[PDB]
This record gives structure tokens, C-alpha cells and sequence, in this order.
């Protein structure tokens, strides 16, 4: 399964030792991933799933759930530039482009 | 560096594809682990920073700054059992504790 996270957590099952496959990847790069596969959101703060349902075209709900990734899922992560205070969600989409964000692919196997 | 994480983030360095290997760790693992090498610690919750200070038997800070990975990096990171609602820090060790946790190592190659 194909998931699509908030920060580039490593959320691993446990019972098994891992191999993990990580590159930064463009827009293009993730539209056409997201496009292409089921994905299974995973997304906890409402401006992230506005921001990534824009820039990926596709609909990326809020859905904070927790979720674990084994051998054969990957994740296609939302990580921002900088960390942010203690309790802090970042509220805008425009407050989210201005701190800066990276898309990461990491394959689990 | 070895760096010491509240979450099992993979705050990796852009400009390289990366293979990192990870597996789950006892305490008594964790414990050598941070004796016997210099860590950073990036904790970023107070009850976190005084939980892994008991287990580990050494100063874990609470120090609430961005860290990078790139190859030959460790990471050791606390891995929350639960996910939690937004905005909420869990304030006390006895209630990570009752969650529990995961102490897992990745190796960023």
C-alpha cells in the first residue's frame, strides 16, 4: 500500500528487520505516483491535506489515523523545512509554502 | 552522529537517495548504544527527554531543534504506540509508559 504522511515518519510494524529505499521526489513525481495506485492517507492537520489535494490533484483527505508500514507498502511523505514549537499546527497552506517542504519517497522492503 | 529522536522521523539530508536499515531495540540495546558514542539528542517533549533519561541511565535533554541525517548517521528513536490527537504533548511519563512504546535504531547509509 501506497501512504501518504504528514512528516517523514517511519511508522514500522514490528517482528521484522528493514531494508528502506528514501529519495526526494518532484510534484510531477508524486502526482503521477498518487495517480496511478490506490493511496491510503494518513494525513493529520487539515492545511497539509489542502496543500497536498492541490499540488497533487487528487483528493488527499484529513485523516488522522495511525497506520503501520511493512515489507512491500511505500510512503510518500509530506516533510517540512522546519520544525515548529511544542503543539504547534501550522494553519494556512500559505504559512506551509513559506516555511518550505520537501516530497520523499521511501520504499519499505 | 548517533541522534536521539522523540518520533521515528527520517530527517534526511536532500541532495542523495539514501538506504537506511532499521530494526527494533530492547533497552539494554538503546543503553550501549548511547554509552558508548557521543549522541545528539533533538527531544522535543520534556516527559519524553525524562522517560528516556531513566531507561538509558544518561542525560537525555530536552532539546527541541532540527536535525538532519545523511549517510553514516544513526538514528535511535522513540516510537510512541499510539498515535495522538492534534496538538497534544503527553505530559507525564506514566502515561507513555501505559501507551508504550518502541525504541527502534536506523542506519543511513
Amino acid at each position: 500500500m501506497l501512504y501518504i504522511l504528514n512528516s517523514a515518519i517511519l511508522p514500522l510494524k514490528p517482528g521484522e528487520e528493514y531494508t528502506v529505499k528514501a529519495k526526494e521526489i518532484t510534484i510531477q513525481e508524486a502526482k503521477e505516483l498518487v495517480t496511478k495506485e490506490q493511496f491510503t492517507s494518513a494525513i493529520g492537520h487539515q492545511a497539509t491535506a489542502e496543500l497536498l489535494s492541490s499540488i497533487l490533484g487528487v483528493n488527499v483527505p484529513m485523516n488522522r489515523v495511525q497506520i503501520k508500514v511493512t515489507h512491500g507498502d511505500r510512503i510518500l511523505a509530506f516533510m517540512l523545512k522546519q520544525r515548529l514549537p511544542e503543539g504547534v499546527v501550522v494553519k494556512t497552506t500559505e504559512e506551509l509554502e513559506k516555511i518550505g517542504y520537501e516530497l520523499w519517497l521511501f520504499e519499505i522492503q
